[PDB]
């Protein structure tokens, strides 16, 4: 197969083509010059050793595959690239390792055909910094039409330094070389791994940590990237996606922070004010043993300036481009380089206010408006060594896939939605026209736990131990199983039970929208009616096909349009498939006591939800709309992302049954999520 | 004794790779007794011999196999178990320095040695390997049936402790591709934990030398804080304690004014902001938790660390150092009997230098308490003060490590100057002690040893070394793990020293040798005072004085201050034998425009010289002494300057004036900027 060939370059990133891949299965025959300077000379006796010849290779089938590798009528220029040293540590957020990323992309859409492809990424992948190859040829597959079923692994399986305690990784080093995988034990991973319960944010460790969470922030910036060729980019409102996305991240953080008696999330708004929150991530990249660097208490933030990663940005220059942003807010539009000036207070305003404001490569004017949220990820990740002076590396907030796991991540981001939150809050309140649809009505919004005898309207969360092989990412290890054994939050199984009655004629493809509301703080004390709609998460998106008369609609929790199965998060489906909310994650942990939400359904117009898009979302991987929208498609909700609570309400409303009285449309279901404080294996 | 040495070597390499695993490279075996496995692998017992077994499919030799005989009892080892296999460990934890004692005893408790393997077979596995090896060193140290046991250097147990990890992780990519005939050693910069854009950087050959730091570790080893009563109580240790620190600092010193550096702010206000930062890298391979670096200006916080039993706060210093300083100016301290135990004399360093360290000997450890130690401790976990983040030690935490920190060298600094307060109040030495009037100095020379070479005229540059790393990490490839490595180095040279004796019969009389710098790093002449402070020991060494003239010829490399390469890098010869300043640290590096230096030489009286005690181990005895013997100097150590002259004494040249027996020679020391391979 097609993907047969990719799948030995998408694996085991240090460890050079001539080793076998695939657990010594699958094999690469090389033209000599393939070979990089190092181990050129002793080629033969590579092959000798390594090959499908070997006599390692004759046991193997107690099969083999060898991919034959054609040379290059001319060598690919790599210059580009070259002042990434092989296992130099890499970030998605210095603009000079965007700008490498980008021309080792564009060349690989370049090519002819998916074979000559094959060729190319063979060359340049041992000649290349690991974590740039594997990116760009990962962003290359995904867009490609001719490899567009070739199945791509997951970071978790290329960089599992990125996710995995390196005390746990080391421990497996010594049950591999010893025992054989026959009779092999998964190292676990604890909980309090960053900090103790002495640190109160170690409360948030479930939700920052997990394993899953971050997969998903990677593969989404996978997905949406800021920078690369320009089709690549440019994608059915990606603007309004990473606010959108970003938002609801700080939404469920919020909610869970009430619940572990943490209060609201102090935006970092002031960058020359020492940083409060400390982080100690740990985790270590195995290329050079060069860690993800911890901040220290009441760190101050400093101009970084490091001439050997060409990065450059000063905390003025940010303080320079946020009063320019938050007036064109202010003033309803923004303007362009070329002088046209484009309008912010529309429904797609604050997806020109997402490019602007990340930025992208498509924002509408890159030098007046800057790059804010990006250069502020910068600045925070080189805090210990603004100049690189000590030859210290990016800590996670230079990480897209380890950012989430750092408090100031929250904080920083708060910051930046507060930005979009302006944009919104101009907005005028949604009308009768929108909210209501008056040929039906939703009589009856329940859930139940999916057994017999199960109890309605009430959540049920606890610990799920779960284990996942890191074999593929593990370079110079033992063969067989690297199993790893990690705890996370689960909720129970449960289903939607809707009646809805339509009095129309003819049947109406509406579409049915869940959210959740929270209702107190840490306090106990209620929330403001804008609190809590300003912190309500989506749990489900879907058509129905009403028929007239009585409907009844039972919506299964594990078919949400917000998250995706355990298998498609850490299974071995391009990496679309890998974007996506974790299932396990669907619910806010809460706490034993029990947390009281406010469950909202609401049952809106088809005729201004469709943006004519025809997607099966028990097919492919289209069950993941809510933050990743469809691949290769338009987001199939014409509605602005959060409808309908991105809006500031009518004048007199205060309660969400004060929002949802006038409309017969919406429901309200009150809910109890409550915690078990016990593991349950997988 | 020599397959004696075999039975340990097993244990003594590959830490964290179990005994049942074959070693030196599948050659040496162990049969062990089925309780010896622990729970994991116990149940797989039967599989692990078919695999690793002498017999497995795994140099033209069969293979040895040792047999280790099942114990009587099994000893209880819950004293050290809290400590996990993987976890860090530091010495200057008083809880860990407790456990390291304890199994020492456990291992010198045995009756004969071939029952030690027995214990320390079953041990090794269920036990915290940096402890467990430690403890096995000194036990193998100070049992007499086991005296000429050789023990291989912490080079070769914890290479982690003196590499880049960076280049390590590298090495582990060369073993497993390449075949070990044709493999390349890896090479470690200089420049890695800082750049130029750092002051400090200026004196990373120092600091982060390998060499160096092994001197500190086995010194340590050899003179231990804690532990059994004959392993802790050494003749003098006290004050060597002192003058081994002194004389790094003065080294240390004498470098930074030839890099441009000023004079050493001792770290007295522990609440200040510190302001020297240093970023290890180091990193430990049992966790992966690294030798946390210290960002620049943290303050100091109380350490409360209950998961390592650790607890010491700011004011416990604070409150240890007037009660040391009142002593000091009583001329006396006083015993947990309150007998009266006197300062003002030449032994009152060591005393002085067992209260603050603190040892086990001090005569009174809840008065004077555990200052420069504790000092360690502050410093070591100023990034996770009460173990809430659960990170390991700093740098300083670290006695292999310690020396790698700028901060290493202000706190010492700090206790140094505690120290010099006692060697002030002492009395100038007199006639009597300084001269030898049968005995005169004529001429005093050093020539680079070879033809035509320049007199008076030293020169230093840059030497590059390779060592295999094999024997300390765990579950790599096999064959030889060879890194690559630049250092120090001294063109060699030799004294010459013309000495005329009017005596009627011969003399044993002793030659000592030191080097006294002239400027700061401003190029301004230094005061005598700050010249006699930062006097550092070259040589000394006996002669045999027939009457009338004699002309001595002496090796810089017979120092009696150094060991040889060999002794630091090498391996399998005791533990004794490491410890030893490194023969290429014999010099300090200078500069390239050169640096003018006094050679001091003196010819002091047997006389006096004489402790009733240079083919052995026995040619490193300025830092470390003797093995199981007395300080073969009767004077203190760092005579004649350990003591402030006459007041009339404003030179160096009035210092040596009255004293025929002393004689000045100017030197110059010159930096070659240039690699030359071993
Ligand atoms: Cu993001
Ligand atoms: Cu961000
Ligand atoms: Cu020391
Ligand atoms: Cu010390």
């Amino acid at each position: 197969t097609l993907t047969q060939k990719f799948h030995g370059l998408l694996q085991h990133p240090l460890e050079p083509l001539f080793l076998p891949k695939n657990d010594g299965t699958l094999f690469y025959d090389l033209p000599e010059r393939f070979l990089t300077s190092r181990y050129s000379p002793i080629g033969q006796n590579l092959a000798n050793r390594f090959g499908p010849n070997s006599p390692a290779s004759s046991q193997v089938s107690n099969p083999p595959t060898v991919v034959t590798i054609k040379d290059l009528d001319e060598l690919p220029d790599l210059t580009f690239a070259t002042w990434i040293k092989r296992r130099d540590s890499f970030s998605l957020f210095n603009p000079e390792h965007r700008k490498a990323a980008g021309k080792l992309t564009k060349l690989f859409l370049d090519q002819p055909n998916a074979d000559r492809l094959v060729d190319v990424a063979a060359y340049a992948r041992d000649r290349l910094n690991a974590p740039l190859f594997q990116y760009a040829l990962s962003v290359a597959l995904l867009h490609r039409p001719d490899t567009k079923s070739v199945s791509v692994p997951s970071l978790l399986h290329l960089f599992p330094d990125q996710f995995i305690d390196p005390a746990a990784q080391v421990r497996m080093m010594e049950e591999g070389s010893i025992v054989l995988d026959e009779n092999r034990m998964p190292i676990p991973i604890p909980m309090n791994y960053t900090a103790t319960d002495a640190e109160p944010e170690q409360r948030m460790a479930f939700f920052r940590e997990d394993i899953g969470v971050n997969l998903h922030h990677w593969h989404w910036h996978l997905v949406y990237p800021a920078s690369g060729p320009p089709d690549v980019v440019r994608k059915d409102r990606r603007g309004e996606l990473f606010y959108y996305m970003h938002q609801q991240l700080l939404a469920r953080y919020q909610i869970d922070r009430y619940a572990q008696g943490l209060g609201r999330i102090e935006p970092l708004a002031n960058l020359r004010e020492p940083v409060r929150e400390a982080y100690y991530p740990k985790l270590l990249r195995t290329s050079n043993n060069r860690t993800f660097c911890p901040r220290y208490p009441g760190m101050t933030i400093s101009d970084v300036a490091r001439s050997a990663d060409r990065l450059e940005v000063r905390i003025a220059d940010i303080e320079s481009w946020l009063p320019r942003v938050l007036e064109a807010i202010d003033a309803g539009f923004a303007v362009s380089d070329d002088g046209v000036r484009v309008p912010l207070d529309e429904t797609r305003g604050i997806d020109v206010l997402g490019n602007i404001l990340e930025r992208s490569a498509i924002s509408i004017n890159r030098n007046l408006y800057g790059d804010v949220h990006n250069m502020g990820h910068v600045l925070l990740a080189f805090i210990h060594d603004p100049r690189g002076t000590y030859l210290e590396s990016s800590g996670v907030m230079g990480g897209v896939a380890t950012a989430m796991r750092d408090p100031i991540f929250y904080r920083w981001h708060k910051f930046i939605d507060n930005i979009f939150l302006r944009n919104k809050a101009r907005l005028a309140p949604y009308t009768m026209a929108e909210l209501s649809n008056s040929n039906v009505t939703l009589e009856a919004l329940e859930t139940q736990l999916d057994r017999a005898g199960g109890a309605v309207n009430s959540f049920v969360t606890f610990w799920q131990r779960s284990q996942v092989d890191l074999r593929a990412g593990i370079d110079f290890s033992a063969a067989g199983s690297a199993f790893v054994s990690f705890t996370h939050l689960q909720c129970a199984p449960f289903v939607y039970r809707l009646r809805i009655n339509s009095t129309a004629r003819s049947n109406r493809q509406d579409t049915v929208r869940i959210f959740l509301l929270p209702r107190q703080n840490e306090q106990g004390r209620p929330l403001s009616f804008e609190d809590r709609r300003l912190l309500a998460i989506e749990l489900d998106s879907f058509r129905v096909n009403l028929r007239p008369g009585m409907n009844n609609i039972v919506r299964q929790s594990s078919n949400s349009s917000v998250t995706i199965p355990f298998e498609r998060t850490f299974g071995n489906q391009s990496r679309f498939c890998g974007c996506g909310w974790p299932a396990h994650m669907l619910l806010p942990k809460g706490n034993a006591n029990g947390v009281e939400f406010d469950l909202f359904a609401m049952v809106s117009r088809f005729e201004d939800d469709n943006a004519n898009v025809n997607y099966d979302e028990n097919a492919g991987c289209d069950d993941s709309y809510a933050f990743c929208g469809l691949r290769d498609r338009v987001y199939p909700s014409r509605r602005a992302m959060g409808f309908p609570f991105d809006r500031r309400a009518s004048n007199g409303v205060r309660s969400v049954a004060d929002f949802v009285a006038p409309y017969k449309n919406m429901r309200l279901a009150t809910v109890t999520l409550r915690f078990m404080n016990t593991i349950i294996d997988r």
